[PDB]
């Protein structure tokens, strides 16, 4: 129901300028064990590569961490108190070190347990965005039972679910951008 393909997205400007930052991403990737691919997809599709990005919810900088949410979170994860300011947020390699962060928590926590890798990625980029709590929602009241519906998926039946399914619009649309995103990234080596 969602038409997401629509307009179509040109990936090639937006992951160059974020492929300007992939030498961090890839330390950051490493270290928390994300996918350095998905890291700069994000920084793409988030902030087009612009470190000083600004959204209306005021999450800031490469990765479009918000201080309050995704900062807190990432914060705790360190056994740390309060939130990022601003100023250490447009900090691109905290910034993106700290998106990496957020991706691994969500990884090993909300969407724990899930098998393919594929799969694993889209509700990555799904969760990133509108939230790992709305995405299972769709699937069940119950969590457990949301990640055995979604293990019965394959990646694009995920989208199509996500599509008809998700009450935000950018959620489907993310999954677009990630693979337009992943197919700019062949035509740079490693």
């Amino acid at each position: 129901k969602h038409d997401y393909t629509n307009p179509p997205w040109n990936a090639k400007v937006p992951v160059q300028r974020a492929m300007q930052w992939m030498p961090i991403s890839q330390k950051a990737g490493a270290a928390w064990g994300v996918d350095p691919q998905l890291i700069t997809a994000i920084i793409a599709i988030e902030s087009g590569g612009n470190p000083n990005a600004v959204s209306k919810s005021n999450a800031i900088g490469l990765m479009q961490l918000k201080a309050s949410t995704s900062g807190r979170d990432v914060y705790r994860r360190m056994g740390w108190s309060g939130e990022p300011t601003t100023s250490e947020l447009k900090n691109p390699e905290r910034n993106i070190s700290m998106g990496a962060a957020y991706l691994n928590i969500l990884e090993t926590g909300p969407l724990a347990g899930i098998e393919d890798p594929k799969v694993l990625q889209y509700a990555l980029v799904v969760s990133y965005a509108n939230g790992a709590g709305a995405l299972l929602r769709t699937f069940s009241s119950d969590r457990k039972k949301a990640i055995s519906k979604i293990n019965d998926l394959d990646a694009d039946e995920f989208l199509e679910h996500v599509a008809r399914n998700h009450p935000a619009p950018q959620a489907p649309r993310f999954i677009y951008k990630l693979e337009q995103a992943l197919d700019a990234m062949l035509e740079h080596h490693h």
